[PDB]
């Protein structure tokens, strides 16, 4: 037993990790095959940020121009080529160490693990969701940019997001793997406000039944609700709404624990009307919405 | 910007997973050079966890009785031993995945890494904290003994920690690479109760440091305190004492943020008066503790 916000394992991704510079600005880049994928904002200096026109900056550079060091071996650059807001590099070696792989476009409520990387070199793993808003509150610094977002099952990693830029409100947008941005933001030094960061329902439901399958039962009550009267309460906290969608994902977990997804909802509620008044649930002393209910039923189950 | 719980990148320790089998018992090992590491209670059965004699049940399994398994190949044992809680299977193969290690035994309040592996498969990693108690608040299901706890500094493995059993409250015991068990915590099932779980004070006052960094500064009051008064106050909350050590070693986060430790400890004595009255700190409702404040700075830094 024992719930923690975990990460699946970084290896397979470590083994791509590499370091791209273009003129001073050195960045991370992911090397799948013989491409190297980086945010196109490599290509950018001090001035560009504010207002840059990718495509013209784009025409300055030739292969030579972009440094790709993988441990502490130079890559040789054969091509480049912009796809949207990142940037692919071919290589004349692949990546010996490149694992079965895909690239998924997440949905906001998904959740993935991140390697923060600095000059290629991994400094850490932590588990992310894509927020409603589709931002992701990570814990990114200067040079960060190129790490990547990723789910492992069993030996395929499928790859969701890139880093890319930091919002003046502290939290964080990049791309898919194919460089599309995930929500309106845009890779440029510009006023981009975040949209309601409304919570995961879905997810703090899996919890909660996290929760009870770990002990933790004191939040159970003894009432009951229907998704119309539960999403007026969770329209009023600021909480995705619920749709059937979400109740047949929950079912394993309904099964399981023997407590049918409305009842789960009706705590839900009891909790959102009344708070916490000081107690913990799964060790936190907020609902936790970074979980989804396959995160639950794997950590549950031990799927490796 | 951005504070997360984050943990070591764990290639490194993928590497060195094995599973090993005695009998009907499978657990996962650890394999550096040609050593692999276990818990001894690999050896015992469904009888035997009550009161296992382990020299008595050592006696009668011989090296072929133990099944090493790495990825989907065998490992030959040549040898067999006993030290403390840990069985070191001596194996015919160096490990060619052995990176530069160490074996330390940490002491509470320090933090590391664990590699959650079922079968000798990773599952996840998530980072954890050695409480006051000697106890790990984890995430283990049965089959996970043998997962590792570890720190990395650069390139060099520091384990510290191998997972060996649950207690009836849900909470974690294990041992040092040397087979010590943390705490009083034996190999056998029976009535082990932890100590009290102390909040870790130091790593509390490092967390609110790394707040302020990223621009959470709520909670911090025009206030100062002493080591004698804030101890009274933290004596009260189960806090552990802070010492003059704990204060030099917040130092560095004292300097970066201008922030003396006593008004930083002023503060912690407000939120533990008063409460958070429904505030957050760095998306936390409670005071976290699992955060040393070298996590602090070489997260605040980027260190790889
Ligand atoms: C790896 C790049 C980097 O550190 N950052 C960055 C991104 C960009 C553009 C060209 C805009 C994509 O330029 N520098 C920054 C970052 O995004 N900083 C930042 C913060 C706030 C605003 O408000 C307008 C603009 C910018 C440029 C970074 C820092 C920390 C974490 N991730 C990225
Ligand atoms: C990998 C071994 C395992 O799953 N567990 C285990 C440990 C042991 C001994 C021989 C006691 C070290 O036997 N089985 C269990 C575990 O520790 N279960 C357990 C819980 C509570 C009590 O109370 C007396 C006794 C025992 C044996 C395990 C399960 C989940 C996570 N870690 C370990």
């Amino acid at each position: 037993s024992g719930f923690r916000k975990m990460a699946f394992p970084s290896g397979k991704v470590e083994g791509c990790m590499v370091q791209v510079t273009c003129g001073t600005t050195t960045l991370n880049g992911l090397w799948l095959d013989d491409v190297v994928y980086c945010p196109r904002h490599v290509i950018c200096t001090s001035e560009d940020m504010l207002n840059p026109n990718y495509e013209d900056l784009l025409i300055r550079k030739s292969n030579h121009n972009f440094l790709v060091q993988a441990g502490n071996v130079q890559l040789r650059v054969i091509g480049h080529s912009m796809q949207n807001c990142v940037l692919k590099l071919k290589v004349d070696t692949a990546n010996p160490k490149t694992p079965k792989y895909k690239f998924v476009r997440i949905q906001p409520g998904q959740t993935f693990s991140v390697l923060a990387c600095y000059n290629g070199s991994p400094s850490g793993v932590y588990q992310c969701a894509m927020r409603p808003n589709f931002t992701i509150k990570g814990s990114f610094l200067n040079g960060s940019c190129g790490s990547v977002g990723f789910n492992i099952d069993y030996d395929c990693v499928s790859f969701c997001y890139m880093h890319h830029m930091e919002l003046p409100t502290g939290v964080h947008a990049g791309t898919d793997l194919e460089g599309n941005f995930y929500g309106p933001f845009v890779d440029r030094q510009t006023a981009q406000a975040a949209g309601t960061d409304t919570t995961i329902t879905v997810n703090v439901l899996a919890w909660l039944y996290a929760a009870v399958i770990n002990g933790d039962r004191w939040f159970l009550n003894r009432f009951t609700t229907t998704l119309n009267d539960f999403n007026l309460v969770a329209m009023k906290y600021n909480y995705e709404p619920l749709t059937q969608d979400h109740v047949d994902i929950l079912g394993p977990l309904s099964a399981q624990t023997g407590i049918a997804v409305l009842d789960m909802c009706a705590s839900l509620k009891e909790l959102l009307q009344n708070g916490m008044n000081g107690r913990t649930i799964l060790g936190s002393a907020l609902l936790e919405d970074e979980f989804t209910p396959f995160d639950v039923v794997r950590q549950c189950s031990g799927v490796t």
